[PDB]
């Protein structure tokens, strides 16, 4: 096999660096390469945290993966420097109900198909790589709406959310991410934030382990949804109680695909600009 | 010190391996593979060391990763096969897209000048490794042209005669004179040298001083940014190296042109494509 070096880059080399989302993410250009770039940084010497991100995203390099550009390493600022996504994450597209009134199913559906596409990849990585913290806030979305994925801090070859957490692992599995997925998935059918009635985090993971899911009703999930059954029928067997019963990506793939078929080329592009 | 390894592809995961284009370097077959569930490229040429010019290739690929770069999905290595497995264009070459006129009657201005902004951000980048990496055989095609539109430069880094500078027949300055060429083809849409018969004719006429016709019929006068694009054209192509621009200059003096484009009339020029 062929070796390939991750760049170092200089952090007087990063210019107009703003703030973007809370480690802490910053947009800037690269005063050389003349692109924007998303610099993620903090600062303590158990740093290697930094450093071990900035490894897995190195070598997890696909077309469904954050591309990272370099490493800004230096004793003044730590940080991984990225290729910036300027339509932020799919969390912010499902729930910015009034700046997006509309989502096209088109989208919503490369939207899960590319999400698939990347997990899988990691998977079939030698060793399989999980991801073990999938969630909308990690989807992140190109210029044209393209996946990519992040946050490979928690994945393995204090904290935020629950909702994507699969019951087995409430006390610290190759099936962890599927679960997550399903969630996703449902979040992304609904426009829905997961467990919606119940305000307490810890009576949601209560009802979880008790084998409660999110909704699966008309009111969330409308009739009007592409492929509805077949789609419901993948969030089950996804978010199953049982981690055996759960599919491999792959699986999903080979279902999703002739799905994706049904929608037109164009439409993808019609989703898009009516976002813009 | 952080590395990554290029993944080895074992070719009973190409399924779907039919013909798609040839002469580059060799033959490319798109394909699917079997377990990453994506459309993927392949070139294929076996002789003594035409394997280590695969290799080379390959490399090349892995160590100059770039958003404007074709990415390099791994190698196909075997004692029965070898190849270069990278993603799938789509949308072929830029030289497809200025040419095929029945089949592309618009390429609206905003793509022209996003498609001639990323060339030179990709170019520049390689100027910008270490030690600096020259691309040597920039050619309209060798501009990848993925789902969007956007570029992937590709095979370079491993040495037509139209994007030669004259002092190239018997060098930094070198891609800035292509690239000099393939703006004047792409805001004419015209082939360079259009009227001349035998490619020494050319060769002739470009060491002589001679260049791509300059006037009204080449370039319209309603062209966005019109004499800034002759400047820009008429500095990268001099007969004097020297008298060239670095590919940094090259993109300060474009950046405030790709700025007056709004973002949506570049969606709208690519879905009026077919
Ligand atoms: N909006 C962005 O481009 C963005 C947000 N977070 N990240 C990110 C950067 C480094 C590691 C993980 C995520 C981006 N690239
Ligand atoms: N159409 C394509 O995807 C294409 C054409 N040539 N290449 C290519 C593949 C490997 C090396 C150089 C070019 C492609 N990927
Ligand atoms: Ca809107």
């Amino acid at each position: 096999a062929i070796c390939s070096a991750l760049p170092t880059i200089p952090y007087h080399k990063l210019a107009d660096l703003r703030y973007l989302s809370r480690g802490t993410v910053s947009s800037a250009r690269h005063a050389d390469w003349r692109v924007q770039v998303a610099v993620k940084h903090l600062l303590d010497s158990e740093r290697k945290d930094v450093l071990r991100e900035a490894e897995i995203l190195h070598k997890a390099r696909f077309s469904y993966i954050l591309p990272i550009l370099g490493i800004c390493n230096e004793p003044e600022f730590l940080g991984i420097v990225t290729e910036y996504m300027p339509n932020g994450s799919l969390n912010e597209l499902l729930h910015r109900k009034t700046e997006y009134p509309d989502v096209a199913w088109p989208l919503r559906f490369r939207i899960l198909h590319e999400i698939a596409l990347g997990v899988n990849y990691l998977h079939n990585m030698t060793p399989p790589l999980l991801h073990h913290d999938l969630k909308t806030q990690n989807i992140l979305l190109d210029n044209e709406f393209h996946v990519k994925i992040a946050d490979f801090g928690l994945s393995k070859w204090e904290g935020g959310t629950i909702i994507y957490m699969p019951p087995e692992n409430y006390e610290p599995s190759i099936k962890h991410d599927i679960y997550s997925y399903a969630v996703i998935t449902w979040e992304v059918l609904s426009r829905k934030q997961p467990f919606e009635d119940v305000t307490n985090p810890l009576q949601i993971m209560y009802s979880v382990s008790q084998g409660h899911r999110p909704v699966i009703n008309e009111e969330s999930l409308p009739y009007d949804i592409p492929h509805r059954a077949r789609m419901i029928s993948l969030i089950e067997s996804g978010w199953a109680q049982n981690p055996d019963e759960r599919p491999s990506f792959l699986k999903c793939l080979i279902e999703l695909e002739p799905v994706l078929r049904t929608f037109e080329e164009i439409t993808f592009l019609e989703a898009v600009i009516q976002l813009k």
